[PDB]
């Protein structure tokens, strides 16, 4: 037989800017027979892009600095034997991007993105500053998936989270919804005798809430008539010298950023 084939070429998948190597081991039994490499119609010749070499039965086509535009079929003819093989080139890139996530405080945050090359080393950033995997924050790479985990999220974790490989970034925002403020003890109706003082009292679920008190639609301010006291979660309004004009519906609105606000209503009566 004119030739004796031992291995043939195989498909090549390489990362962009790397070399690809197609090699065939073939014993040529008659000197006039030569192996030739082709890309489509062109017989390839040694150049800055293509290195062609021979070692005994081993013939090598090296494609230098592979680009996505180099992808396609590479083939050879060696007497009666012909063979073709495919070059695939992968550009490193973020295949699916970081997305915004919104969570309730206390939840576990999981943010993931997917790179085109598995097992690469990446760095995470919070608000532009590099993130170290400490304590509550953990970062991992699982094949192509890059994942940031933050346990027991609090409002202070809200911000920009970025994953970076070399100069390729993907980024998104983590937003945290704080537990809303509530009244743990609503104001309740009060009865006093005329000219006595009357003290409404309430309690909210968090300290240092800002309270505003009302009679009907009217905001009340500190005076000889209305005294206000706030102590941790408790809030009080005392109405001095209660007379019939002081009777009716009163309300309090408690506010604590970023936990919204809450409202409680009660009525004041004379005996």
């Amino acid at each position: 037989m004119p030739v004796t084939l031992i291995k043939d070429i195989e498909n090549q998948t390489v990362l962009k800017d790397n070399d690809a190597v197609f090699e065939i081991d073939i014993k040529i039994n008659y000197p006039e027979i030569k192996l030739s490499w082709y890309k489509g119609t062109e017989k390839l010749e040694p150049s800055d892009k293509f290195e062609i070499s021979i070692d005994g039965d081993r013939h090598t086509l090296r494609v230098k600095n592979c680009q996505l535009k180099d992808q396609g079929n590479y083939r050879l003819v060696c007497g009666p034997h012909i063979a073709s093989a495919k070059l695939t080139v992968i550009e490193p890139a973020w295949e699916r991007h970081l997305q915004d996530v919104t969570l309730k405080e206390g939840q576990t945050c999981t943010m993931t993105c997917q790179f085109s090359v598995p097992n690469v080393k990446s760095e995470w950033f919070r608000n532009g500053r590099i993130l170290k995997p400490q304590g509550r924050h953990k970062t991992e790479v699982e094949h192509k998936v890059h994942k940031l985990t933050i346990a027991d999220v609090r409002a202070e974790d809200q911000g920009q989270y970025t994953c970076k490989y070399e100069d390729l970034e993907t980024s998104a925002e983590l937003r945290i919804e704080a537990e809303p403020i509530q009244f743990t003890k609503r104001i309740q109706n009060i009865v006093v005798s005329e000219h006595q003082s009357a003290t409404f009292e309430c309690e909210v679920s968090f300290d240092d809430a800002i309270v505003t008190w009302y009679k009907g639609p009217t905001e009340l301010t500190e005076s000889q008539k209305y005294n206000f006291r706030n102590d941790g979660r408790c809030h009080y309004m005392t109405i001095h010298n209660v007379t019939p004009d002081d009777e009716g519906v009163y309300s309090v609105i408690a506010r604590l950023e970023p936990r919204g606000e809450a409202r409680s209503t009660a009525e004041l009566y004379l005996t």
